[PDB]
């Protein structure tokens, strides 16, 4: 099924989405951004993710411009944005009512949209009571600025707290968690999220399926120019890649590449298909700095049929990290 | 009583309404559409039903144009529309919050109205949780896009689930089910709906009282040109008419025609009066492809006084399908 | 206390108000209407009552014009309107959600106001479920078309049903009943309403304190020209006045007039002061067809200090109708 | 921590704010007002407090003009206003629904803002039921005219009543009490408010930290010209200052001044730092009639590090009023 429900909700998303972290308003030109969105949409992708923090609001401006220039029906799109870091002032960050309302409004203005389909808490906020946050998310939904809301990088326990508060005060529960998932980061999505889906219907929209591009194997011989790890502000990622653990995972990619070759697909295709083997994952958010990557990555769908129980066991043997 | 309450609600509808399936924006010209609406309204009909799916939104455009051109008071009209199929994109169908809000908005824009009196779920949606659907219907009512909501082609059990959810979360329950009812399709309206009316006050607004025109007897000698069953896209109905069961019901119409003759009315008049003999039916939605049919059908009201216990028993004997 | 709380609510009304039944848009010219309102407002009256039914919406147009021409602060006024009969179509009457929303909107448009302070159900509606009515009143309050709501001519039992429904579904209860009260119609206000005020805080705003002018004594020798009972459409009142019971109450007025003379006030002043002796009555709605009547009637306040236990017992002896 | 949460809420305020009582639209010129706000904002103060009663709405006009002229981001500001006395008409005062909605609207218009961050009940209203007041505050929050609400000069018991009502009817509780606190008025903030913070999360935003300027010592030799106590309308404060108790507290200031000298700070710096020693106080609202006072007072932050347990015990010994 190319389209599936986002969690237990009635919202149907393509099993792949396109995100805008690093790229839109940042690494890539607005023309390249339009090309990516066009290729995505034309291949049936309906799901597009952004954040007020991405390129200091510029990702939102670019994405919104593209939607307006292309004239696509709003009802054919699922646009998601994430709130937490909205500026340098003390009151421009967090999940307070003030910042959720203010942040979402400013995002909608940059997007040139009346609403997003899903507004996410971009991370948890230990400085704001959960009740305030859930009331605030309910309020923006009830005011028609969002259709639904979700969490990102919250613990299962914090998600269930949101649910508890919604049920105690008759507010709207979140429908999705946006969680990291790839071959080297599996536990939350494979173990915790299933339990949460079965108990309160929260779905999983996953991110960094290539671990920021590491899974492509491109860092085998160091840091290529123009790679994410080469860019100003991503020394943290350069450090991860060049860590002992980074090199240990690079070694595993060589073994995985052999499986890809046998399937006649690329390692990224294999890695993204692997993420979707899981029917509990509603959608995998793709990142791409160029159209060739995006077109390749969308081919992961054609790999899904080849992912037998024996291939999956072979991958688990290589990775050594089944949770 | 020509006017009656739609269910337990305070909304008073004429016991006949005029629908727009097949005809408006489709089979008939906009001029014929205006003629029908004018004849209806002038005879005291206040109830007009349409759907976002009818003629791909054109039925709504035509109906809305007529209201605006005639200048009729909005407060004198009961306009109903039905949401489910709103386009070809994945997210343009169903009873998700996204589609209910989006679908109803687009319908209101086509209708050139600020609100409908009743928004219906056009069919059930196994892909959307009932809670989401009822919250969404509550939301459009609370935002002033609809006064009330209803269901169509839902089981008694699904209607009661909507009621359960409304009472559990203090949302708005539906006030009406729009169900098929005619001499050859009786069980839901005669058996189930009464129980539902008594338990949770949901009323019945019925449709296809002539079984798409079959009850007129016009298909006795095959498929007349210009008949609904002759039109592009209605081969399904041609197939029903020309089925063994279609011919078995045609044979019964000959016997019913004898009763009509004795009452000095037409078979359609008899059939529509028969539907209204039931005080549990709030209104019967008429269809008409021309004004003569509509004018004839409205004469069913004059037949109602002649429908004795003995006539009704004679009809049950002929039909052989009392549930 | 010239000003008092309307029931248990925080709304403070003058102990006299000015109503618009018969007069505004009807019996009196718009100039006379402006004169009355000006005299009222200038004497500290803040409370002005009207209805969509009064002179077919013209009372509302006149009252709204006067407010706009005078430039009075909206925050200094307490405007009340009453919904039930809003037109000739089936759906233009009653306390359905459709009619409450539609009726109040049209009233606000005629009044040229964004909201009324109090919207009243003008009478009870046996054809609309109480839940719908209370939800609808809650909705117009929550949408900012009214600040509060009330009932008129409802039984204590129906008022308490409204309260029950508000508490069961967390809706807004009514704050006031608008009830008839004068020397010949006492039971509801003197017996029932006190109990209702103590149990659920509902106050009493009373009407026809002169029994449509009968209490002035003007009908002693028949029906004077220009009197309310002389006007087209008030034969019912002529019939009451000229009934055996009408004449029995006229005879009592002669005895009451003797008490007025001893107090050095007019019979209407005595009658209105008598209505206000009751601290449970929040305000008495005055009617006046000319400014002399209004100015006289406002003088009732100066009579209140003279209304001893012995005077009140003398009046009860004359009336013979203490409940 | 210069910034802290306002109570248990997610709203983060600077530990000092700037108020507008007496000064804005009143004692000081609009130019001086802009200077004060600029100095405050530039030093990281985000919290600005006003009232519809201050200078009959002029404080609000001045504050709003300054915000608009400076172009400061709305999301970087925390604006608070207080409702109770909004005019001379009977219905222009109190915490009725009518006055809260009307008062807040008029304030927002004067401020030229779409919303305030916090709307306060400026005092308690024994003439309005708590339920009405809390429903009304919930309503203006839900309509987007305020983000949060608070109380001012309410007893702990009345605050907890607001909380009870919010929880019983699923309304929004208040997040803060605005209470007087200074070296001569300690009991409510030091004893009661802590208990309230721990039980229902209500924070404390304190006012008159210099007891209207008395704490500066400026009244040692009588009433200086241009002092608050010299102004038309402040004879009450002149009377306090020149009372036996006023002189008893003046004598203590001489002893406190010795502590200030040893710390190398001014008495006002000492007094404001003393108010903030308390982590339960979220913010202290400053008043200043000139920029030198404001700049001095902001230096209280630099005194906070010097406030040892032994200094605090010395101050308690001098004051003799530890509660
Ligand atoms: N909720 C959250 O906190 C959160 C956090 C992170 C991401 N996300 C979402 O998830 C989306 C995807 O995350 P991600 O961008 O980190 O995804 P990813 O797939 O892990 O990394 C994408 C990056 O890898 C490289 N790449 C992609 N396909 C490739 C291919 N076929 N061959 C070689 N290199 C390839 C590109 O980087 P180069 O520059 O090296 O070419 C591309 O920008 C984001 O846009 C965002 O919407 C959400
Ligand atoms: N909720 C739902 O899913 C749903 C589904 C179906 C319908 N409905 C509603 O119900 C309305 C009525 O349904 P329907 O149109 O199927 O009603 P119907 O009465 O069963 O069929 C009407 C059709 O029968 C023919 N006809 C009508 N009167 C006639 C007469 N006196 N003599 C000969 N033929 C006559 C006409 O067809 P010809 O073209 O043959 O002349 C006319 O278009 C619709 O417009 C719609 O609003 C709702
Ligand atoms: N909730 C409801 O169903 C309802 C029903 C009725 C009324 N009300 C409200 O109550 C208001 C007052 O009712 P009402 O008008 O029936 O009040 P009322 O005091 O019983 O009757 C007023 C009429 O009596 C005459 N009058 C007044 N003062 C007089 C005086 N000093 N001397 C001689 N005649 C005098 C005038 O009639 P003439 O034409 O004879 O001069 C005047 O129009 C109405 O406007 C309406 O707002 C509400
Ligand atoms: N919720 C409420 O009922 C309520 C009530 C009162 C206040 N408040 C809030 O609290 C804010 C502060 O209150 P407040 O103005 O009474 O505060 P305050 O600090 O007690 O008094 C400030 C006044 O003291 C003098 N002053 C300030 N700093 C000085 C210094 N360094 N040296 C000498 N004199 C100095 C100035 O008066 P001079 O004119 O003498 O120079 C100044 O206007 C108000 O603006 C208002 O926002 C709220
Ligand atoms: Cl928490
Ligand atoms: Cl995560
Ligand atoms: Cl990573
Ligand atoms: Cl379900
Ligand atoms: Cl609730
Ligand atoms: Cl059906
Ligand atoms: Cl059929
Ligand atoms: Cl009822
Ligand atoms: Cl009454
Ligand atoms: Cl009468
Ligand atoms: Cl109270
Ligand atoms: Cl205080
Ligand atoms: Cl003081």
């Amino acid at each position: 099924q190319f389209y599936r429900n986002l969690g237990k909700s009635g919202l149907r998303v393509s099993c792949l989405g396109l995100g805008t972290w690093v790229t839109f308003g940042g690494q890539i030109t607005d023309e390249m951004a339009e090309q990516l969105m066009t290729l995505a949409y034309d291949n049936g992708i309906n799901l597009f993710d952004t954040a007020e923090v991405y390129a200091a609001g510029k990702a939102e401006v670019v994405l919104g411009n593209i939607i307006k220039k292309k004239g696509w029906r709003r009802s054919s799109l699922v646009i998601t944005t994430k709130i937490f870091w909205g500026g340098k002032a003390e009151t421009e960050r967090g999940l307070s009512r003030k910042h959720i309302i203010e942040g979402l409004k400013a995002s909608l203005e940059r997007l040139q949209l009346e609403y997003v389909d899903v507004v996410f808490a971009n991370r948890p906020d230990p400085n704001t009571p959960m009740e305030e946050t859930v009331r605030a998310m309910t309020h923006v939904i009830n005011q028609g600025m969002a259709m639904y809301w979700g969490t990102s990088r919250w613990s299962s326990m914090e998600i269930m707290e949101a649910y508890s508060v919604a049920r105690q005060f008759n507010l709207t529960p979140p429908i999705c968690e946006q969680a990291e998932y790839h071959m080297f980061q599996r536990e939350k999505v494979e173990v915790q999220l299933p339990e949460l889906f079965h108990k309160i219907g929260v779905g999983a929209m996953t991110w960094s399926p290539l671990a920021c591009g590491i899974v492509s194997g491109k860092y085998d011989s160091g840091i290529p120019p123009y790679s994410r790890a080469s860019l100003k502000g991503y020394q943290w990622l350069k450090d991860k890649i060049l860590s002992e653990e980074g090199r240990r995972q690079q070694a595993k990619l060589k073994e995985l590449q052999a499986i890809a070759e046998r399937l006649g697909c690329t390692l990224p295709q294999l890695a993204i298909a692997w993420c979707l083997r899981n029917e509990g994952v509603s959608s995998v958010l793709l990142g791409a700095s160029n159209a060739d990557q995006l077109m390749e990555n969308i081919g992961a769908i054609q790999v899904l049929p080849k992912l037998s129980s024996s291939i999956i066991h072979e991958i688990d043997s290589i990775l050594g990290n089944k949770p």
